[PDB]
């Protein structure tokens, strides 16, 4: 029954219109799994890199035929001839890491390897008749994540004078994930009206949120607040706010240079002034989470920021950790941050992904599983959040199926869990004292 | 074994963030089907059921529809011991159970959910690809895609009357190649827009709504993106419109001033035809959807006599996926193509009847998406099952659209050397 | 197929010769699970049900608990048609069926028996090793074992206050190697004791209770056995205590005179901390269990501030595998590790919640045996399922202990090249 | 279905902390059996010898990697390539005896061979859906054994001035095995109190019984009696006593030298005086069984002892017979003893074990299946006693799971047998006239 008999990859498209890898796994008894890999980075300092073709005359160089070939001609024959059972996730993942033989995964491609890794796990779940989350996390996978819902974009994703890349709402005060999703959409739609009445742009970006021409950061925040209240919810209690500052995008030579995005008179802040500024914002607005508040290399700044607001505010390393456990470990040992953004394709296997989540959790950090800019109809990250009782997810705004499909999968998971389902609300932030 | 043992509905979300119905069907032997219903309409149209509870989802909840499946439709199926393979008796039974031509008591969305999920479960039981279960052994023709790229009319702040502008990669050898071109043209257009300082964020169907100066600006810029990607506008890639002329038609006149400024022409039926013929003569346009008002039957006649031999004329608002109205169009020689919106008629059986009617009249049947979509890909399989030759399932952005394209890629891959992509020969309705 | 068709309990014996509960679960398809319950306690603790019939087993019979399974719990499961895979709903249902927080109406031992046997049967149905069914695909980390070797306090006639002395073979490469070392050290100690004319018979946990002269004699002799076996006390093998200080704590004072003669120090909270720090500075001690009284929260704070960065401080009596109390310890920064006794909380679900809480607070969760054990090996699989990193399951003597060790050997063997043994890195709770 | 497809051995630990062999057998249809071998002797005169590694730097020379290798590299390939069905116990056992080719089993190791032998039988029982006892003994295996329960130790297992190695209680007067076990524990626990009140040692030895510092043999016996009575049972009727004298341990040159263990003034008895002494003890105390009352080589003494008390007292050869049927046969032909201790690993296969039991039974002797000092979680000897309607077992005191697990298995066997179960009490001693 469980021996893997076929592993097949093909070229398909992601939510941005760019090629990506899809892999299908079949066992001798006919259990089946399909995996679609989200967009990645083909160059980087510390992450698994995906393999692109570079053929300027197909898909503007973004085709993934090489990665597809590597699956079909290198990985699949090793798996088939090895007679691996679909249940041996870790050996298969370890075999693929060694077969690529680079820390990068850049010989075979992180996209090739991950497609296989997830396809196998899904096939195993199908074979056992298990919901994926329980196969991945065992019998006690039951906690639905509080979602970080992208609502407004800035920085390099906007023309408006705003340095922070993304603003989010978090419906922590709901009692079920189902309710939390509802609130999200109500707030989203109310915001759309408000923007439309103001004559601002209503079309959406990659994450399915808005990038309107606000006057600045406070305009943006306060308008979100207004949308929360207009929908009938309370900002301090039921719905909270979050940032992805992506501060690396505007940091150079020890200066957080807000004028890269906020125009001539934007503040040029030192590390100590960046912290003061974020503390001010947090004392003013009901902000529960900040991603990349300091630069990916400003560890002293991260330290300062963690010492100052880390007891009562979640601080998420994205560019800081890059889903790398050697870097996460150094962060943990130095008391920097209290949360890590887990991007599955940035590390490249399910096994390594679960090791990062476990490492994070065991240090009292939160592990927030994350979408990419180019997503697919794959809903695996919803199952991973519940499998690990992660307590949080970041999978986009409240439009576009590349985002909504994950929310739908969470609805199905909560439904199926029935009376065993758990939604911890504010207690999901176990990384926080106050 | 094929007897249906569970029919279960659930409230989920569509691509616009509004509630829709999901239905799951199981047979005694463990075969499984899931359907999600696209966004619809709450005359002459199957209607979806919305809750109207101002405190939930702004009145757009579908708990009553979900409840109609679980408390009314499911027990009828289950107690009736219907086989999962008896698609037509199940659909028929649901139409009778609802009792109104509207499908308004149970909801088109309750009914269609079941209808699709039953078919998918049948395909699962039989080990068949869905397109082959639906269409028989000969379902093998991949559609030329109508790819939305620019929006106007009420979907834009720009002074353009027509609602959609489309590209059609007819000249490609395979569906796979044609999809590639779509994306390359689309990405070239994107960077041309940002180089002109125009807006790049997308709407419901994953396309652009840029502030162009006018209809000629939009078209000419689409053409330039096609050429900047290295494809020939006359032969490899054609253009298409959805004018949605019903939107700017008031009191016997096509009032472009509704969307196109203060000096937009007020146009008579004869002047519309002239303008459309002008555009067709001045640009490589192969299809026009709703070029005339839904009730301007005289105008439709005129337009079909004028350009029908060489341009596809698609009724959307004109036929509303209603076979009574389609029959009348055919009998009176109006149009040469019909947009099929599965949730607008409400069953798979009626959808296939509607397609069959169209095809037997020498019309093309263009299976279509809705503004609010889902992760569901059934419309891809319908297109191939009926060798329709065409599909309209959005731009090259948003998984709500791309998922359908991806499913066509899997279908073509699976079909291997039996797969067919006709290109310009897909337009069997066109005398030219 | 996964529906539970039989739940059956039976009176058997534990490793001390006292009655305990055995439960067997069967599914429709023939999948099978057997659990045996370890010895417990008849406040803030799940309680086991004892018969109290002075004419049977000296009042320790469990016929009423067995009867609660067979006449009350089983029919609820069977009539409810629970799937064997629905571990959390079954446990939840049993908690509600009992109704008291104690688990005192049905008995923690009735409930836990069912809970474990259901999981084992699920693992059997799925063809999965139990650690993988319980923990998901990534359960692969073998625990460093806390190996009891010498006993004191109320488990010895010798003048020693602390109840247990342990070795930890942290420096080993594999669990297999670490188990080997345990046995070699233990057998070397045995012959050193018989060469000194000291007692060699073993207690409940398979260790020794020799009449040493004092606490320094015991420790120094353990170290010598470690060195006589060719291992380095500082790096390869560390020591550990279970002081069980609650035992000699009266009226605000740690009264070593309870066990340590007539001139054993009466010690204040501050003087306990000093002494413990002294020992830690003078010997390679990596863990202390219950170094302070179960109710001396101020003292625990003090001790954790003092040595918590570099010594593991385990609450046993302090937390009583109760998440309300654990939460408070975490909130107040007391301890850095919790002893998990599955029968002290009473379900697998609550056990995993308790472990999860601990791990998420940066605490280690040390799965534990009880004085009265059985041939059951589930705690081995729990340790690996949760990648706990540690286990406390006895000395290197008695199958009640060795069976668990043997099961860890099978687990490691089965895991093959995926198996992990972290050694000193298992102490992720320790800043040093 | 029944063909053996895998035979696998590994190193595990016994109840004394020493390596032993564990073997697992699988058939093509997935029937499974696991066997753990108890401690043996690696040298001997007349027994199967187990194979130890002799590597002084692993497990102090007691590792069994060689035996494990022999299973995996010699026995398993013969079984797999031979395509033996799991049901052909005797051919497989005969094949292993010949493959080792020595009377000792010392080439491959008695531990290697037995592990396989039992694993196969268990797999066969699993394959057929049969309780093991019925597979081994056919449909009429239904008699629960009267247990010989170790309670007090002496001789070389004690510092106290007592020559006899072990003292036992036998709850012959109970009506079920279940009840008989209860009585055992009640007596055991009562004895523990009494000893504790006397200030004597309460820790346990290998068999889970006591080795306290009694004044001598009578002190020991009478204190056991006291514990019987204090628990509410009658010494002459419900509970009887037994010995393992292990008289070989203190015999030399025709002298039973009690001073080897009972100090300066211990009696030095001739063979005729040993018999008188045992007869005296039996007339004084309710002793129903004596193991190795005479030396393993003192056949004339054994004769004398059998002629004198053999009609009314059970006399068990352990060191005398060494589970060897050539020696048992000579004993039977010479009228020596009336019972034999069956140690499965001393002979080395299940087949040979059943031949010894059958030989014993057919001579009107009793066959008492026995534990070893180093035991395991294996419960096979419980099934063997019932399979053969042996009527007696010797599997230790009433503590330690290495002992209790056998008692538990007997409880399960009795339970499952239900109304067909049989516990003969005193009539189990069919070898006795009076
Ligand atoms: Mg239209
Ligand atoms: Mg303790």
């Amino acid at each position: 029954m469980p021996i893997i008999t076929d592993v097949y990859a093909r070229e398909v498209l992601d939510s941005r219109g760019n090629p990506t890898v899809e892999v299908e796994v079949l066992t001798e008894s006919g259990a089946f799994g399909r995996a679609l890999v989200p967009s990645g980075a083909s160059t980087g300092e510390h992450e698994a890199v995906e393999l692109r073709d570079g053929d300027k005359s197909r898909y503007l160089g973004k085709g993934v035929t090489k990665a597809v070939e590597n699956v079909n001609e290198i990985i699949a024959p090793e798996i088939i001839e090895g007679e691996f059972s679909v249940l041996d996730q870790v050996s298969i993942d370890k075999m693929m890491i060694a077969l690529d033989g680079t820390p990068n995964k850049g010989k075979l491609g992180a996209n090739a390897i991950l497609g296989v890794s997830i396809a196998v796990a899904r096939a195993a779940a199908d074979l056992l008749g298990q919901p994926l989350y329980k196969y991945l996390g065992g019998f006690n996978g039951k906690q639905l994540p509080v979602p970080m819902m992208n609502i407004v974009n800035g920085g390099s994703h906007s023309d408006a004078p705003i340095a922070f890349q993304e603003f989010m709402i978090l419906p922590v005060g709901a009692t079920t994930f189902k309710e939390s999703l509802r609130w999200g959409t109500e707030i989203f739609h109310n915001l759309k009206s408000i923007l439309s009445k103001r004559g601002l742009e209503t079309a959406v970006g990659d994450e399915g949120g808005f990038a309107p021409k606000f006057e600045g950061t406070e305009d943006a925040v306060e308008t979100i607040i207004q949308a929360i209240e207009a929908a009938g919810y309370k900002p301090g209690e039921e719905v909270f706010l979050g940032f992805d500052c992506a501060s690396s995008e505007f940091y150079e030579n020890g200066v957080y240079d807000y004028s890269k995005f906020e125009g001539e008179h934007g503040a040029k802040r030192t590390a100590a002034e960046q912290v003061d500024y974020l503390e001010q914002l947090v004392d003013k607005y009901p902000i529960i989470t900040i991603e990349d508040g300091m630069d990916e290399n400003d560890w002293d700044g991260w330290k300062q920021l963690t010492e100052r607001i880390g007891d009562r505010v979640q601080l998420v390393g994205d560019d800081l950790f890059v889903t790398n456990t050697e870097i996460l470990a150094k962060g943990i040992e130095n008391g920097i941050g209290n949360s890590i953004l887990i991007k599955v394709n940035q590390i490249g296997t399910l096994t390594e992904t679960f090791d990062a989540i476990e490492m994070a959790q065991k240090a009292g950090y939160t592990a927030v599983v994350s979408h990419r800019s180019g997503e697919t109809e794959d809903t695996t990250i919803a199952d991973i959040a519940v499998a690990t009782n992660a307590g949080q997810i970041k999978t986009g705004s409240l439009s576009r199926t590349d985002r909504i499909a994950k929310y739908n999968q969470l609805l199905r998971i909560e439904d199926e869990l029935f009376e065993t389902a758990k939604y911890d609300g504010i207690k999901s932030f176990y990384n926080l004292d106050k």
